[PDB]
């Protein structure tokens, strides 16, 4: 169940993983 970040281009194994990660780029809230 591979995931990809559409912000840097890093991969993950879970959707929750991907999310936690991506929110370190903008991490709005
Ligand atoms: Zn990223």
């Amino acid at each position: 169940k591979p995931f990809q970040c559409k912000t840097c281009q890093r991969k993950f194994s879970r959707s929750d993983h991907l999310k936690t990660h991506t929110r370190t780029h903008t991490g709005e809230k």
